[PDB]
């Protein structure tokens, strides 16, 4: 079922092609189904390249960017990249980012004008968040890519700071090539009955 075979918005379909993207991964063409309505998921593909769109587009497609001035992000992602290609594939929608590597002030800044959607190393999320600068009390969608690569690196705490700041209507999607016990708890804590899928060959 490439893209089109499903319930997608046109534009999209064709940011896409301004793009040239085509046909899902396996695990991409699993999730979205069950993504593009709210159900609760885990994925679990091999680390790199393929995972994205399984959770891109069922946020864009489930939200209506609005041109409100200083608005709270409606989305929400994590990580320990995502910009070009969510920026491109929903062009409706704002977009930025939030890391270590740059000033605080820097991104203090373009948060105030209007957000409707994020990805961040919890280690400066919760930066933000604590400041005030951030508010949290609007997400519809949540993430989080690599749940090892997270343990791993060491942002797991404060994913799940941010995390406890959503609303609780809200959706959750999991990704973790491998599933580790923090990313169990993760799953116990903060979804609804997921259904999970794997792809690992």
């Amino acid at each position: 079922m490439e893209f089109k075979d499903f319930p997608l918005k046109p534009e999209i379909l064709e940011a896409l092609h301004g793009r040239g993207l085509t046909t899902p991964t396996p695990i991409e063409a699993a999730a979205l189904p069950l993504a593009l309505e709210g159900k609760d998921l885990i994925g679990q593909a091999r680390t790199g390249t393929g995972k994205t769109l399984a959770f891109a587009l069922p946020i864009a497609e489930r939200l209506a960017p609005s041109q409100e001035r200083g608005r709270k992000p409606r989305a929400l992602v994590l990580t320990p990249q995502v910009a070009s290609e969510l920026t491109a594939v929903a062009p409706h929608l704002k977009v930025v980012a939030v890391y270590g590597g740059t000033g605080y002030g820097k991104q203090k800044e373009a948060l105030l004008r209007g957000a409707d959607a994020v990805v961040a190393t919890p280690g400066r999320a919760l930066d933000y968040l604590r400041q005030g600068v951030l508010d949290l009390s609007r997400v519809e969608v949540a993430v989080l890519d690599e749940a090892d690569e997270m343990l791993s690196m060491g942002f797991e705490e404060e994913v799940e700071a941010l995390l406890s700041a959503t609303p609780p209507s809200r959706q959750t999607l999991l990704f973790s090539a491998t599933l580790p016990s923090w990313a169990k708890r993760l799953a116990e804590r903060y979804m609804k009955n997921p259904v999970l899928i794997n792809v690992i060959k």
